[PDB]
């Protein structure tokens, strides 16, 4: 896999934040940072060559977007799919919440058309919308996945929280193959990983996909174990910003963010073949 620059993915938050300030304070369904923070990532995977759909809903009177990207090629009877949501809370431009997941599966499905990658598995990018109104956008493309198409899936990867300032470092437990893979990436870098103890893989894992994905905290504390393996600030939030105005560009740890970026793409490549 390559190495996912780390100026890049903070870029992509850039705009993201832009995209707030320029939309009301926040990228929310039903309000227009949302739908800015769309078009802002279709237009980059368009031009690097991907197929990319607007899947359309309506919730809470309101039209929600989630925005699917399939890289073309590779088998159709086995797709992996990876994606995070796209949508903040209101209060803020959700920068950690999800711009940070958001940014470096962006910028993983940029680093294979700039690397010319030809994958086994036809691979597949999802931006899901209306996530903070209870998993709306990927319940509704679960819902309307045919059974055929399901069963193609071998597995959905999530990125949802993955650069908060006072990181843990979380791997779901949930898939064998997928959970080692980031596991392995994690332990090249002699990091230690944690369990992750509601997020857009539920509707995958409960219809049977494979599911698998990474974490960095939220609004609980940090332990004195948690301080003593991985640094930070014990008896402070993951996010202290979590759903809040705070939650910025100030908000976001590079060290969690590029490593949880790079273990993005890795995972993306071994699973792939
Ligand atoms: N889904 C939550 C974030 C979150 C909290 N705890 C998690 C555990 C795993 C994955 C995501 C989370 C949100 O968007 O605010
Ligand atoms: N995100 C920076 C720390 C930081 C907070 N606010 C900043 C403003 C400018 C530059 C860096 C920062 C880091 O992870 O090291
Ligand atoms: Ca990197
Ligand atoms: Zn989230
Ligand atoms: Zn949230």
């Amino acid at each position: 896999a390559p190495d996912i620059p780390l100026a890049n993915v903070k870029a992509h938050l850039t705009q993201l934040s832009t995209i707030a300030a320029n939309n009301g304070g926040n990228r929310a369904h039903g309000r227009p940072g949302y739908k800015a923070s769309v078009d802002y990532v279709k237009a980059k995977l368009d031009a690097a060559g991907y197929t990319t759909t607007l899947q359309q809903f309506t919730s809470g009177g309101a039209t929600g977007y989630n925005l699917i990207a399939n890289w073309p090629g590779g088998d159709p009877n086995k797709v992996l799919m990876a994606g995070a949501h796209l949508d903040s809370v209101s209060s803020g431009a959700g920068i950690n919440d999800n711009g940070s997941g958001s940014a470096a599966v962006l910028e993983t499905a940029l680093a294979v058309s700039r690397a010319g990658y030809q994958p086994d598995k036809h691979l597949r990018f999802a931006w899901w919308g209306a996530e903070e109104l209870g998993l709306i956008g990927s319940k509704f493309y679960v819902n309307n996945l045919p059974s055929a198409d399901r069963s193609k899936l071998a597995g959905y990867l999530n990125f949802d929280m993955i650069g908060s300032p006072n990181p843990g470092y979380f791997v779901y437990d949930d898939d064998p193959v997928i959970e080692k893979t980031f596991k392995n990436y994690f332990a090249g870098l002699n990091v230690p990983t944690e369990i992750e103890t509601r997020s857009d893989h539920a509707p995958f894992k409960n219809v049977g996909v494979p599911v698998g994905g990474l974490f960095t905290g939220a609004g609980y504390t940090k332990s004195a174990a948690q301080a003593q393996k991985w640094g930070g600030t014990a008896g402070q939030a993951f996010d202290r910003c979590y759903h809040s105005s705070c939650d910025s560009l100030s908000n976001i740890n590079d060290t969690a963010l590029d490593r949880n970026s790079d273990a993005a793409a890795h995972a993306i490549w071994t699973l792939s073949s």
